[PDB]
């Protein structure tokens, strides 16, 4: 009758951040997924750790835990070489030329809200490249669902044997001893951490690399980098999006995990009371390690694409430069 993180009735599909930290590197996490392998994870926990007796079973969990890691990994291995064929195709839109020699001032109207024709048919390719990983991911669901399905059987039978002394007066040393060992360090590290500069710095970025798309769209318009440019800015656009959506939550939970660690320690409950405030925990947890999990990966890709976006504009710092009404080579 408890109230047990139940399996999305989402569309998946809606659920998925893809991450590239560094290039050549692309990764995806089924949000849903994460949050309901760590919200099982710390219910397991919570279970072994209520008794002073009990502690002895960590290396069991520990293991069982690792298992469903690559198992899970196995699983999402399976699109890999479809995968890997984005990144063939990421690497043609983000790398049309070699921007690299300096002793090089070489105009590029040779090639041929986009316009370039050859840009326009690497773009389509790649629509439908992202479009085959998401059905493979779509594909291997119900694989995905049976070892969920496994970590959430573990963690709701070592909760099944959590017993107390007298169920009218249950003990709290699981909650604080869990806390103090696995949450409490993740707490400390995210309150060191100016989360909303983050959000600002990234906001500048946006905004005034889009100051300098208009300068470039109007001189040159054409030009294949300018797509290039369109393409890495809008992805950068989703990914502070969704840095924004989890900083929200990673702040949120940070402020509720404090005070309702509060409410729970040094106490005793009725058992009952007990069984669904470690629900509740494990529930405010999950959503705040997956958070900052994808708030990390996220903001590593948000610099690894700006990184190259800073070199486009070095490239490009003579036509940035050139008078207003002034045009490099026209094209056809
Ligand atoms: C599961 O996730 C990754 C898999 O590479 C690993 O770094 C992490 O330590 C694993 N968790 C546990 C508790 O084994």
């Amino acid at each position: 009758q408890y109230h047990f993180k139940e399996l999305s009735n989402y569309n998946i599909a809606n659920s998925i951040d893809i991450l590239q930290e560094k290039e050549g590197h692309l990764d995806f996490v089924i949000i849903p997924h994460y949050t309901f392998l760590d919200y099982y994870k710390h219910l397991s926990y919570n279970s072994i750790y209520h008794k002073s007796s009990t502690y002895g079973k960590c290396i069991a969990v520990d293991a069982f835990i690792k298992k469903i890691n690559e198992t899970y990994d196995k699983v999402k291995s399976k699109c890999n070489d479809i995968k890997n064929d984005l990144i063939a195709t990421i690497k043609k839109l983000e790398h049309p030329y070699d921007i690299n020699n300096k002793n090089d001032d070489s105009y590029r109207y040779d090639i041929s809200d986009l316009m370039n024709r050859t840009f326009k048919k690497m773009m389509d390719e790649y629509n439908t490249k992202k479009k085959k990983l998401i059905k493979c991911i779509k594909n291997h669901e119900n694989d995905f669902n049976k070892i969920c399905m496994d970590m959430k059987n573990y963690g709701t039978n070592l909760f099944e044997q959590l017993s107390c002394y007298n169920n009218n007066f249950c003990n709290t040393n699981g909650i604080r001893y869990h806390y103090d060992e696995y949450i409490h360090k993740l707490i400390l590290s995210v309150k060191s951490k100016n989360l909303n500069k983050d959000l600002s710095d990234m906001t500048n970025i946006l905004q005034q690399s889009e100051l300098l798309l208009t300068n470039l769209n109007k001189k040159m318009g054409s030009y294949i980098y300018i797509d290039t440019i369109k393409f890495i800015h809008k992805e950068m656009k989703h990914i502070f999006n969704r840095i924004e959506y989890h900083t929200k939550i990673i702040n949120d939970k940070t402020k509720i995990i404090q005070d309702k660690i509060k409410l729970n320690i040094w106490r005793t409950f009725q058992k009952d009371e007990l069984l669904k405030r470690i629900l509740d925990m494990s529930n405010e947890y999950s959503l705040f390690i997956t958070s900052d999990h994808l708030r990390q990966m996220l903001y590593n890709t948000f610099y690894s694409k700006e990184k190259h976006l800073n070199n486009i504009f070095h490239h490009l710092i003579y036509v940035l430069q050139m008078k207003f009404n002034d045009v490099p080579i026209k094209m056809e």
